[PDB]
């Protein structure tokens, strides 16, 4: 009452789980082979009848590519992205990701070859653009290579100002769009430490804040002799305000 | 012929080595130290028939030395061409070129008992120059204040290098104190324009690049940096320098 061995079928291979009889009844499978993808609403299954008669089953495998490759840029639609049995001269849809844009000139689809390939993809999907990093007020912006997604610049400030935020901001996918990843930092101006007061002088019209570069002229009172550099400058060192060096000396 | 003159105080005959003096012979006496001759008296004795000198009274009185040569100020009209200082005497003074008179204080001397002079004061002091003003991206050392006779040096701010003089003088100057040379310049010293890399550009380029200023690289889409993304100027003896080599931008 049982059967022997499944007939063959070409591209397919029964799963007997190994056994070598089966009662009747006993319902096999085939499974396709590489290159193969069982064609859908078609039989793949015997099933032991009486006399130890395996039922009919005629080839159910076909040619086919396998899932399209994983694109950075753009990911399948449906239902392609579901499926499985891509036979020759299937076309698969992309639809770009984020963050990337449609190139309107360029297909979104893709073909599945004879030696069991796929039309190479071209750049429908472009990296999307970030927004103009703008400018830095006694500042700088370092673009090493371009706004687009994935993107990154730096800052930094201009001799005399410290800097104050972020020193990098990265070209990220935010919403529907990318977007930087941090503000535009701001440049402080370095201002020096107010001028030293000397004796028997004073400073010819002071100043509220010196900066990079400022200087403070000293002047002696009458009846005194002034022993020195006439004034002083403000330098900065490492975001840090020094004075040139001392102040002169009023000698009586 | 007369013998030796007779003898007078404070004053010594000048008679020349001789001894024996012809009649008509005049011979004339030099008062001595701390003592100059009376002006209108007598001061000479002639040798006349008889072998008598002639007649001769004191004629030298005490007096001060010529009033001491001051840098500051200048004896006025009669005193210096003076020599008779009798004792309570006072001579003028005149500021020099180029010193001020100290309303406060008396341009007079005095020549004391003792035959010396007052101590003199300040009444001429030296006269001040004009303040030597600011220099733009430079420095005015004052060592010792902008008097006549002073000395002021300059320098510039790193950055920028001295054209012209390195020190001026407070000499004298018509009628006051004047420098001697003008302020100088201090001119920024510019780097060479930046050199242009293959395959790259310069992010923001500029017209003048300075101490300190930088110059960002970047390059073209395709290619990959290779090496430090900016430079900065440097200036060594007011030469402008690039901090080193630009990046290079690797296809």
């Amino acid at each position: 009452q049982d059967c022997g061995l499944p007939p063959d079928v070409p591209n397919a291979q029964p799963a007997l789980e190994g056994r070598t009889s089966f009662p009747e009844d006993t319902v096999i499978t085939y499974k396709c082979e590489e290159s193969f993808v069982k064609i859908p609403g078609e039989k793949d299954s015997v099933i032991c009848l009486k006399g130890s008669q395996w039922s009919d089953i005629e080839e159910f495998c076909n040619r086919s590519c396998e899932v399209p490759t994983r694109l950075n840029s753009a990911s399948l639609k449906q239902p392609y992205i579901t499926q499985n049995y891509f036979p020759v001269g299937t076309v698969v849809e992309y639809e770009c990701r984020p963050g990337y844009r449609r190139e309107p000139s360029l297909s979104p689809k893709l073909t599945c070859l004879q030696n069991l390939k796929w039309s190479t993809a071209v750049e429908f999907c472009k990296k999307k653009s970030c927004p103009n990093p703008g400018e830095i007020r006694n500042g700088q912006i370092d673009v090493p290579g371009g706004i687009l997604f994935g993107a990154t610049i730096s800052f930094s400030c201009n001799t005399g100002y410290k800097l104050f935020g972020s020193t990098s901001s990265f070209c990220l996918i935010s919403g529907s769009s990318v977007q930087w990843s941090d503000p535009l930092p701001e440049c402080r101006e370095i201002y020096c430490p107010a001028p030293p007061q000397i004796d028997n002088g004073i400073i010819q019209g002071e100043r509220d804040h010196y900066g990079y570069r400022q200087s403070v002229t000293y002047a002696c009172n009458k009846g005194f002799t002034m022993i020195g550099e006439h004034s002083i400058y403000c330098t900065v060192n490492n975001d840090e305000g020094e004075w040139s060096g001392p102040p002169p000396e009023c000698r009586g």
